[PDB]
């Protein structure tokens, strides 16, 4: 397992614009296109993404070339947070990629505002920090999600994903 199953797993693939749990235009594999309830702009901005007219549909090619790209900034993101920076780098390589998926649901901005679970997780106090992350809207709105990344955290395996 890796961070891209991983995320595949979580976000599904549809080629075709849709909402998600937001409510927000999407495509691929959970590629944000745009907060605005018009599905135009969302249509203006995917062929801004993909560089061609493309009528609200991609090819499954295209999809994992956002998925490639999304994947890279997330990480970039954390990289360039001095909050989050320190904390990703005293991770082992399966907590770092629950540090990802959290980061490429909510951005950079999103998780940057757990302190709390940030310092029990840089602690390495696992539980507490497990605990800690289930306290917040992101837990109450998508749980089975959160849960499986949470259980990354808590166990540093993949079993959630198993
Ligand atoms: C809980 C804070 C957001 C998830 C995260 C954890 C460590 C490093 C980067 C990102
Ligand atoms: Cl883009
Ligand atoms: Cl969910």
């Amino acid at each position: 397992m890796n961070i891209f199953e991983m995320l595949r797993i979580d976000e599904g693939l549809r080629l075709k614009i849709y909402k998600d749990t937001e409510g927000y235009y999407t495509i691929g594999i959970g590629h944000l296109l745009t907060k605005s309830p018009s599905l135009n702009a969302a249509k203006s901005e995917l062929d801004k993404a993909i560089g061609r007219n493309t009528n609200g549909v991609i090819t499954k090619d295209e999809a994992e070339k956002l998925f490639n790209q999304d994947v890279d900034a997330a990480v970039r993101g954390i990289l360039r947070n001095a909050k989050l920076k320190p904390v990703y780098d005293s991770l082992d390589a399966v907590r770092r990629a629950a540090a990802i998926n959290m980061v490429f649901q909510m951005g950079e901005t999103g998780v940057a505002g757990f302190t709390n679970s940030l310092r029990m997780l840089q602690q390495k106090r696992w539980d507490e920090a497990a605990v800690n992350l289930a306290k917040s809207r992101w837990y109450n709105q998508t749980p089975n999600r959160a849960k499986r990344v949470i259980t990354t955290f808590r166990t540093g395996t993949w079993d959630a994903y198993k």
